């Protein structure tokens, strides 16, 4: 068994001197991310801020191939709620895989800030209902438009959602036993609708601000605790509509879970005027 190469070097293909990394964003499943400008990538701008992929030095061939292969996999996918491929340097070494920048970080670490004990506090209130909904709609229509492209996520969790430089969080990094379904803790079985569980936990951690699932818990703890049919406390003061969401996301029965195009449909009439312009949801697509 090995991978064949099958990303094709097209409109995507990027000149590497285009590229100029400013510093570093953390590890990613395939290696250092930096934040970086690229010059004349986006028809109508000089410049644009992106974060730009790496794989790390010590990945096999076989690995940097598998990172490129789903750069290619990428440049199907134009949804505004998830994080998109700009495009790629295969010419020589390192491989880069250029991203629309996401100016806030993941939604875990934005969270934490905007609590009242936060070292980084950025003098702002915490996310009000209003921005929780609109949050839950974005996450929601990102993931709609991954089910509706035939992907499961796996690994849904506010550490895994970004937040844009105007605070609209999208879908990041896709292919932790505390975001698991309790279908896919006993068979290992993943679906849209274990992808749902995950959903509400990420709903827990926007209302929690960042707060660990079953704090108090180990993981050989949770394991029993989710298969035997238990379910995270809600936050103190968590908005009522909030919590209905939560506790629909989970059903012990996968089958009862609501879709995400059905959270959506939940909660489009109470999000920014521009979310018709943009979602997936409200899309030709969506069909």
């Amino acid at each position: 068994v090995f991978p064949s190469s099958v990303y094709v070097p097209d409109e995507w293909e990027v000149s590497r001197e285009k590229i100029t990394l400013l510093r570093e964003l953390g590890q990613g499943s395939f290696g250092m991310v930096y934040e970086g400008n690229a010059r004349d990538i986006i028809k109508g701008e000089a410049e644009t801020r992106v974060a730009v992929k790496t794989v790390n030095e010590s990945a096999s061939l076989r690995e940097r191939i598998e990172f490129l292969n789903e750069a290619s996999v990428m440049k199907g996918f134009t949804c505004h709620h998830v994080v998109r491929l700009l495009g790629v340097v295969s010419k020589g070494q390192p491989t880069l895989v250029v991203m629309e920048l996401m100016a806030h970080g993941d939604l875990k670490s934005y969270l934490r800030s905007l609590r009242p004990e936060a070292e980084n506090n950025p003098g702002r209130p915490p996310p009000t209902l209003q921005e929780m909904i609109q949050m839950a709609a974005e996450i929601a229509d990102g993931m709609a438009y991954l089910n509706a492209k035939k992907f499961v996520h796996r690994n849904l969790a506010a550490r895994n959602c970004m937040v844009a430089h105007d605070f609209t969080v999208k879908i990041g990094d896709f292919g932790p036993v505390r975001w698991m379904a309790p279908e896919s803790l006993k068979d290992g079985v993943f679906t849209t609708s274990s992808d749902m569980w995950s959903f509400g936990v990420v709903l827990w951690e926007i209302t929690s601000l960042a707060e660990q699932p079953y704090q108090g818990l180990s993981n050989e703890q949770v394991l029993k605790f989710v298969m035997d049919g238990g379910y995270l406390d809600q936050p103190d003061n968590c908005p009522e509509r909030v919590t209905d969401l939560m506790r629909m996301c989970w059903q012990f029965n996968p089958n009862m879970r609501p879709t995400f195009l059905e959270i959506v449909n939940l909660l489009k009439d109470d999000l920014h005027p521009s979310f018709p312009e943009v979602s997936f949801f409200h899309s030709e697509e969506n069909k």
